[PDB]
């Protein structure tokens, strides 16, 4: 059972050997710096988490044959290259994906070694989802994720329908909410805030009962979020990690 | 007793072990040099402190496995993101905090050697404050610190006033002096230096009273500040060191 | 949960951090070999396992104080100075004892890394004893260790006695036995195969006992032995790896 | 489909990675060497192969745990250490095995183990394909088709009654070497191997006063034949070998 990297599903390791994965140790921050001749100090103007670069160095191991290896590479080429964001993962951090795609390769000097280097948009590890019932009344729901996250609402009416709000509070203050003027009763209303959609009884978009512009809501990380519904709801939220 | 670094009053060296501190040493001056064909010598035009950068070399010690190592430095990812700078001390020199926040880190190659780079906007060290009380009589007011200080003059009325002063004097020579055109009983003024501001009864501006530029006070380092005030004042100032 | 290393039950590790452990990978092997001019190869004459030395790598974090630190080291000397043999064992490897004392150190240059030698006479780690029953019928006892036993049979009469006999066989034809002609009952007997020593009633030697130059026996590893005893005995060994 | 090693039957490539083997390319010689002062050049004395060390460059997969790691080591410690001489192979030359055993293992450096593996052949030749070729009662040309020297095997089951039993090695008609026997009968089963070089019968019994006379054991030498005529239909069997 050696360690294995998972890559848009396919077990790449099956291809090569992995020595070292770089770019998943501590984080780095991109400021901007701002500095005036005869003024002591700096002033930092703005701050941003840069895009991951996983490197992964790895050995290609061969087939014996000289044209076993060609063809083996060209496979892993067709493996690799995605036009498209993809969900990366590796044994040895389970319940943990990243989202990126392969972008080049710096061969190395007996056989094959390789720095695979993937590029990931999101710098974010995405870890496993947790469900937390919300009542109609102030309900704590604490991010056990290490970084804030968008969570998705999602209520399967019991009773008739006029109005579904789902307040954000602050001990008893209404901080931010969502409302939903559209009522009925039996079917499942779902509001997921990293999408942005508004889904019905069995997935239909209902965007239009988004009335006025509620805000979009955040749940902050080893810290409780008070939140209260009209009706019996349903909070799920996914740990996310740097 | 290990060597233990504080980071906005989180103990970083329960997730790591530190090697070296660099970043407190001999400070190094940014200087505006010009110079003119033709013309011996150059002209320095500008003088200033750049920021900051702290660099701890630390040995992050592994849990045994391989996933509560990545576990760890997710938590130390969380720890060190700071949005705002944050009080920074090192258990070797006590009395002691630098404010700033964690920048980048390089990673170098048992176990698991990191250098963390810590930005601090403000390049002085700020150590213990000393409050001085100053009489209506020539009172030196010794600065600690070995930087210049712009001080807050605090003078809480125990009789009548018509015109409120504090002067800076050369044995009996008022240098500077910072007379004041509002008068009362019972209440508390505050004559800030660093902000240039004035406050009566604890909370509204003053500014117009101040009325001839009437010299703004510093404390230079090392060195006696006589003061002489109309009223029992109080003189609050921070010890700063490079 | 850091490393531990136990040297004679102390936790060194309470004392230094551990980098790395060399002297546990694959062992090497004293061969004496034999060549003659004219004749083609060479020739295996004698063939023995070296003794151990263990090399853990070692920083000894400082207290500190100078003082402290030379006070600390003096301690260590003094857990580390053995007249005799000991148990020494890693954490990585649970259920494994090495058996040697410490030799000598060789510092090399923030803080104080230091390489701490061991000296094990015996080669081998020791891991869990096994107690197998041997009964009157033919019995499988597996060596679960990865170096050959030379184990103790150990029987504790039920009934009278005439003659003992403990036989290794091959299906049904005895290979080797180790008959011995002094009965009794109620009374403990003990064949020691490393040490080649009998006991009777717990305490007194019967080696002339042994007839006929009747066979000592081994458990060779990863293999059953097929045991079958003239009295319910009992089969000790202990496990023991390279 | 990997490089496999093969020792003494047990796959260590199930253990480790192969980077490469050192120790089978072109062959070096021991020469016993003389010189006398004032004399011009130098004298050979003697010649022989050196011993062989195979050399095997590798990476041992961990199984992400270090206990796991550490008990793996420990088990190859367990396939490794013999105090017999064994069969040694790699899937990179197959028809061809190698009679040694493991010796010694030198260490070196981040998720992986470098080791050096180092192999000791008392015979340093590797063996081949065996080949079985019939001598009749004629010069029978037997061409050696390994690249060294060869010490065959000769195998004769009666059909008529015997006397005296033997295999003449001839230059054109001049008996250069041969190997009689006085014991003879009819139906069963003799054999001479000049490599162990043992007298068999039916059951294999030893006839060690057969070889009579100083009635040597011979070679064949490589990529040449060798001419051979017995008293009764024969078979020689030889190993190919190659340096």
């Amino acid at each position: 059972k050696v360690f294995t990297m998972m890559y848009d599903g396919q077990d790449l390791t099956d291809y090569f050997l992995v020595q070292e994965v770089r770019g998943r140790s501590v984080y780095s921050i991109e400021m901007g710096k701002r500095t005036i001749a005869g003024v002591d100090g700096g002033v930092i103007t703005t701050e941003s988490l840069p895009a991951r670069e996983l490197e992964v160095d790895a050995i290609v191991f061969g087939d014996g044959t000289e044209t076993d290896l060609r063809r083996r590479i060209e496979y892993l080429n067709f493996l690799l290259h995605r036009d498209t964001d993809v969900p990366i993962t590796f044994s040895d951090e389970p319940s943990r994906t990243y989202y990126g795609r392969y972008e080049f390769a710096t061969e190395g000097d007996g056989f094959h070694k390789v720095t695979l280097n993937f590029y990931c948009q999101d710098p974010l590890k995405y870890g496993p989802e947790v469900t937390t019932d919300v009542t109609t009344a102030s309900t704590p729901v604490k991010n056990t994720g290490l970084a804030v996250t968008n969570p998705t609402i999602r209520c399967v009416f019991s009773t008739s329908a006029t109005e579904y709000e789902m307040q954000l509070l602050d001990g008893s203050t209404v901080v931010k909410f969502l409302k939903v003027v559209y009522g009925f009763n039996t079917g499942d209303t779902l509001v997921i805030d990293c999408h942005e959609r508004s889904v019905t009884l069995n997935g239909q978009d209902i965007m239009p009962a988004l009335l006025i512009q509620s805000d979009w809501i955040q749940l902050k990380p080893q810290v409780n979020t008070y939140l209260k519904a009209t009706q019996p709801s349903t909070i799920v939220f996914t740990e996310k990690f740097l």
